[PDB]
């Protein structure tokens, strides 16, 4: 390799030797579990020379009186060089825990940053410790680091390597079995450069619509957190993603109908067939989306093939105003009632017993892998 990967490569070597002998079922707050590993670091040669280790070893030591990865959040933030490396403790990435990363950024039409702008950084990892190895650690977020912590300068990270890994295991395949030939002209068979800029669309876009609207994210986290709402509201910044990338015409043409065309089939498709026995929240808001489309003239179902009506963006238009009419309500009446409104819509798009793979795509999940 080139003088940095190898240095680089002696770093991470470190990093995965010390955290496959962590005591996981500690505490990783407890001062003398962190001690412990602060020792480990501290004769960890390569490691310990790196300006990200540098900034987490002294978090790590004040952490008692101070638990706030401050430093390390401020390297990662301003970005001062782009190795992300920390403690993390997160119920759904569970196997990330003294983990270690560095990555390349993806360039980006300049009016998506400009007119969407968040603080999200779609980003490909170029070399990792075990635990970013996780195919489900797909994107990095504030409060995974051990201080649990999130403000309001934080980047939020996503790995578009893990999603154009997942769309060329599943969604390709899914494309041609499942869509009516012709369905996803600028997407079927697009290279991976394209699908990549693609899904460094969809991320920006993604973010910057949790924080639009009547009900954002930040502040209404808990209003969404039952499975049928954190779906719901997954599909209201992913459908209008979808319809910027058709009604702003100042983005240029083609990349934002690759991206249109990628977000619609990964919505339709990937996320729709997730789920070990039952559906996810993902999979149960596709399902909602479906059965949507089928009833109002967006899709049509024949042949055991999805056909993409043409009026299928003005019917997107209305689903997305339907929950905006829900959302608004907000403003005059209890977040319970509003919440009852949100879980009236998706009752009557989806199945509940947890909710059941809707059967079109239950056929789908057993005919192909
Ligand atoms: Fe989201």
């Amino acid at each position: 390799g080139s003088h940095m990967s190898e240095e680089i490569k002696r770093v991470i070597d470190e990093v995965d030797g010390i955290r496959k002998g962590l005591d996981r079922s500690a505490d990783p707050r407890d001062p003398e579990f962190l001690d412990g590993l602060l020792k480990q670091m501290e004769k960890s040669p390569h490691l310990r020379e790196q300006p990200i280790a540098r900034a987490l070893m002294e978090d790590l030591r004040g952490f008692a009186e101070e638990p706030r990865l401050l430093r390390t959040k401020a390297h990662v933030n301003t970005r001062r060089d782009q190795h992300i490396f920390s403690y993390f403790d997160a119920s759904y990435f569970p196997r990330l825990s003294l983990d270690y990363l560095t990555y390349e950024t993806l360039p980006t039409h300049p009016l998506l940053a400009e007119r969407y702008a968040s603080n999200t950084m779609p980003v490909n990892i170029t070399a990792c410790s075990e635990g970013f190895e996780s195919r489900v650690v797909v994107a990095l977020f504030p409060e995974n680091h051990l201080d649990g912590r999130q403000d309001p300068d934080d980047l939020i990270f996503y790995f578009i390597n893990k999603f154009v890994e997942r769309h060329n295991r599943i969604t390709r395949k899914m494309i041609d079995a499942v869509m009516a030939p012709g369905s996803f002209p600028l997407i079927q068979g697009a290279d991976d450069d394209l699908v990549e800029s693609a899904s460094a669309w969809w991320v920006r876009l993604h973010e910057f619509h949790h924080r639009q609207g009547d009900m954002p994210i930040p502040d209404y986290l808990h209003a969404k957190k039952l499975k049928p709402l954190a779906g719901l509201e997954e599909l209201r910044v992913d459908v209008s993603s979808m319809l910027v990338c058709l009604n702003d015409d100042e983005l240029p043409a083609d990349e934002a109908r690759r991206a249109y065309e990628y977000m619609l089939a990964e919505r339709l498709l990937r996320y729709a067939v997730e789920g070990i026995p039952r559906p996810n929240y993902d999979a149960v808001a596709s399902q909602l989306l479906f059965n949507y489309l089928s009833e109002n003239g967006g899709i049509a179902l024949r042949g055991d093939r999805i056909h993409l009506a043409p009026e299928l963006p003005a019917v997107l238009a209305r689903f997305l105003d339907e929950i905006v009419t829900v959302e608004r309500r907000i403003h005059s009446e209890s977040v319970a009632d509003v919440k009852a409104g949100l879980l009236a819509f998706t009752n009557a798009y989806t199945d509940y017993d947890d909710y059941r793979h809707i059967p079109f795509f239950a056929d789908v999940k057993q005919r192909l892998g």
